[PDB]
């Protein structure tokens, strides 16, 4: 077989139609069974990337001897280029995987792996001089192992996907050829584009049926998931909009359930021909969509398109099969597709009409784009450093623009909103969509929120007037004022801007004021700027975090003392009412500009439905909003706003009388030795949460918990809970705490048996139906604890547990400092062998222990050294 050398080709300029034919559907493949009436070198200019799908069951030598030799240079000679589909597999090895089953041959080693993407390409690419290839991502395609998905397949996937990059493609040693991924996940669940998007020419999306257009239902929520806008935005960050196409499907012959997609026209009898009519279907509408954001899509392909004209039919009515016989294509849905997107308002040219100053239109295409959809859908900056320019006429019909750069544009006069994208201003979002919807969606509703671009002008030596009212800028940043040194009459009324104190802004304001008046224009009909209302922000930072308290009575607000305030993007707290009045009157030149309009209770943020976390010295919380200073604690208080329940947005500190130390929770998330209560059920016991509607409960009745403190430490509280008000009188009524004397470990090996069967103290045992249970401890420094708790139900009376815990102090090696204290109160009680003031010689050095152990203010170093002191004197 000699092949011929490739016919030469113009660059491929969008939008694009693909085709998916099926090889068995070449009359030269098997004719006297599947199809001997149809073509591949049939297929119209219209098409601009075929793509060769291959049942690899079966050889079909005649088919790719009659490709590569008479019908490549057929469809190249038309523009056409020749693409070969591989299944994910083949980059995989194993079970089907085609040139990959030779694991001998290409191990999944660095080197082999590089080995199999060149074989790859010769075997797929080269071989019949082909025009690139195009990897399937799906599940008929996911790479397996006697028919289960490899892990090791995937992963050894990425990095064949990329060796054949570096191969072929924008990134490749051979760019002639395309690289194209074809997939039908979203990104998110696409394990091979991110690292294999900066290899592709082209992305292409299997959506077909009512699930690509609308998306998949959330039956929960009500609403859609998975749309033709939110599969392209899960792309949009691997990809370009030019680089998207998104495919149909025609009616393959005899297909099941599944895959009855109803993208082209249903059968009608009446009418022989109604597919090959393209108005109406989701082919047109598939052809006419264009992503809100970005730019317009690079085009649309079809599945099956040696298929084309073939009418869908309709189950549940005639049972005719009368579609599947084969016919020969003509392929009028293909012509027809094509030149919908071609005859569009998004691909229109970009030209003098839009842009007469060219300097400004060669700094368009290549930011933007060429064609006009990409003005109402660009999504970026457009940056304009070309001195060239003459005028910047057009830049209103940049719709979406993120940030504007004027830079060094010496020749421009005026700037005004003629002159300046739309949404210098607020706007909403123009464009509809062209699918069709979920009947029962309760997404959208409304238009979208178009962002203001940012705008940024520096080295206009040219500009005299500059108007900007009644645009609603947040700031004045990216101007830089000092190398505007032309300017006449300036106009920043009716915004969002501060211009106060020291504000940049204000920085800005002055720097164009003396320019302005250095020309001889301050009058008011020149440099405007009144009617300012500044949007109220929350201050990022709170900065009282302590206040010093009394002990008396009282009922102090924490909210007024501690959380208040509202700050501008300059920079501009106002804690009180006061604030504002005299910010309203807040001058240049004379002149207020903060609106009369605009009131405290406009601008002031709301901390009305904000809400409060106050924990006491003993672990305790309560949620009220005002403290009484009766007796004496230190307290830590929180504050959450509605955004977000359990991440502070201030914390502080309250000290009423003297400081005492915060004790922790020396239990959380403590590990279950034993017990007889449910294993998965006790953990929760420990993690840090009382209100556990996550099933908080252990046994039938009457249940006890061992367990050990991740850190032993000083134990001097403990608190549990009961099931909220999720319950009654189930309320907990018999609880025992118990604690571990450590010697009496019985054979170190194990750690359940030696402790469910030996002795233990009894710390606290309790009687009661109360809903939270708290209580100081006589120190303590045990690491191995117990509890046992008994609702006084009956049998399966389901006793539950939420939250207990074991609070305290940290303080290392707390048994033996409390062993020897106990060695210590052991030689103070006798006399023998001790003077009478040298017992009391240790009888202080054991209560300094004491007193230290006890002080609310614990000081772990000096604790240690008394108890090292009292340790010595017992070593003598
Ligand atoms: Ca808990």
């Amino acid at each position: 077989m000699k092949v011929p050398e490739k016919i030469p080709m113009k660059p491929l300029k969008g939008p694009l139609y693909g085709g998916y034919f099926r090889t068995w559907h070449d009359k030269t493949s098997d004719p006297a069974e599947k199809d001997k009436v149809n073509s591949m070198g049939e297929l119209p200019k219209e098409v601009d990337l075929a793509f060769v799908f291959h049942d690899w069951t079966k050889d079909y030598s005649l088919f790719w001897q009659e490709l590569a030799t008479k019908h490549v240079p057929t469809l190249n000679k038309q523009g056409t280029r020749v693409i070969r589909t591989i299944p994910w597999r083949f980059l995989a090895g194993g079970d089907h995987s085609g040139i990959a089953e030779d694991a001998q041959k290409y191990p999944n080693t660095p080197e082999g792996n590089k080995a199999l993407a060149k074989a790859i390409v010769d075997e797929y690419v080269y071989k019949y001089n082909l025009d690139g290839l195009d990897v399937m991502i799906e599940r008929d395609s996911i790479p397996k192992v006697n028919k289960e998905e490899s892990k090791e397949g995937i992963e050894r996937s990425i990095q064949v996907f990329e060796e054949i990059g570096k191969l072929i493609g924008p990134k490749g040693a051979d760019k002639s050829r395309l690289f194209i991924m074809d997939s039908t996940y979203m990104a998110d669940k696409n394990p091979l584009i991110e690292r294999g998007a900066p290899y592709i020419d082209l992305l292409l999306v299997q959506v077909y049926g009512t699930q690509g257009e609308k998306g998949g239902f959330d039956n929960a929520n009500h609403k859609a998931v998975d749309t033709m806008e939110e599969r392209w935005e899960s792309y949009s960050k691997y990809i370009r909009p030019e680089q998207y196409m998104v495919g149909f499907s025609f009616y393959e012959e005899k297909a099941n359930s599944g895959n009855l997609w109803y993208d082209v026209n249903v059968e009608d009898d009446t009418n022989p021909n109604i597919g090959s009519e393209i108005k109406g279907t989701r082919a047109e509408r598939y052809a006419k969509w264009q992503p809100k954001t970005g730019g317009v899509k690079g085009g649309i392909f079809s599945y099956g398109i040696d298929r084309d004209g073939v009418a869908h039919p309709k189950k549940n009515g005639p049972k005719t099969p009368d579609l599947d016989k084969i016919v020969k294509s003509d392929y009028k849905v293909s012509k027809a597709l094509k030149k919908v997107m071609e005859n569009d308002k998004s691909y229109e040219l970009i030209d003098q009409k839009d842009f007469p100053d060219k300097a400004l239109r060669e700094a368009v295409i290549a930011q933007v784009g060429s064609r006009r959809g990409n003005l109402e859908r660009f999504n970026g900056t457009l940056r304009l450093d070309n001195p060239d320019i003459k005028s910047l006429e057009g830049l209103n019909k940049l719709k979406k623009l993120a940030k504007l750069e004027l830079i060094g544009l010496s020749q421009i006069t005026k700037l005004d909103s003629s002159v300046l994208p739309e949404n210098i201003k607020p706007t909403k979002d123009t464009l509809v969509s062209v699918l069709e919807t979920y009947k029962n969606d309760d997404r959208k509703e409304e238009a979208k929120a178009i962002p203001q671009v940012a705008l940024t002008i520096s080295g206009l030596t040219g500009l005299k007037e500059l108007n900007l009212a009644g645009f609603d800028r947040d700031s004045l940043a990216g101007i830089d004022a000092a190398s505007l040194t032309s300017l006449e009459k300036v106009d920043l009324s009716s915004n969002k801007l501060d211009l106060a104190a020291g504000t940049e802004n204000r920085q800005i304001l002055d720097t164009m004021l003396a320019t302005v008046t250095k020309h001889g224009g301050v009058s008011e009909k020149t440099f405007v700027f009144d009617h300012q209302k500044p949007t109220g922000l929350y201050p990022d930072t709170y900065g009282t975090k302590s206040l010093q308290l009394p002990v008396a009575n009282d009922t102090i607000d924490l909210q007024a003392k501690l959380l208040f305030g509202t700050v501008t993007n300059q920079g501009t707290l106002i804690n009180s009412e006061a604030d504002y009045k005299a910010y309203q009157e807040q001058e240049i030149a004379g002149h207020r500009f903060v609106d009369s309009s605009y009131d405290y209770k406009a601008f002031a943020v709301t901390y009305k439905d904000y809400k409060i976390k106050v924990t006491d010295s003993t672990l305790g919380v309560t949620d009220h909003k005002d403290l009484s200073t009766s007796k004496e604690e230190t307290y830590k208080v929180e504050f959450f706003s509605p955004i977000n329940s359990t991440k502070p947005v201030h914390e502080a500190k309250i000290v009423v009388g003297e400081e005492k130390t915060m004790m922790v929770n020396l239990a959380e998330g403590a590990t279950i030795i034993g017990g007889d209560a449910d294993p998965t059920n006790a953990k929760k016991v420990f993690d840090g949460l009382l209100n556990n509607d996550t099933t908080t409960l252990s046994t039938s009745n009457k249940a006890s918990i061992i367990f050990e403190l991740k850190e032993p430490g000083l134990v001097k509280h403990w608190r549990f809970f009961n099931d909220s008000k999720i319950s009654k009188a189930d309320y907990i009524k018999e609880a025992k705490l118990e604690a571990f004397v450590g010697h009496l470990e019985d054979s170190s090996k194990v750690k359940d048996s030696l402790e469910k069967s030996t002795e233990w103290v009894t710390v606290s045992d309790y009687s009661g139906e109360a809903q939270e249970f708290s209580q100081p401890l006589n120190n303590i420094g045990a690491k191995y604890w117990r509890i046992t708790i008994d609702n006084k139900k009956s049998q399966y009376g389901y006793v539950s547990l939420p939250e207990l815990q074991i609070i305290g102090h940290r303080l290392p090696e707390a048994a033996t400092v409390m062993t020897t204290m106990a060695a210590a109160e052991e030689l103070s009680q006798q006399k023998d062998k001790f003077s009478q003031e040298q017992l009391k010689e240790l009888e202080v050095k054991v209560a300094a222990l004491k007193a230290a152990l006890d002080n609310k203010m614990f000081n772990a170093d000096t604790i240690n050294a008394s108890f090292a002191d009292v340790k010595a004197y017992i070593d003598k």
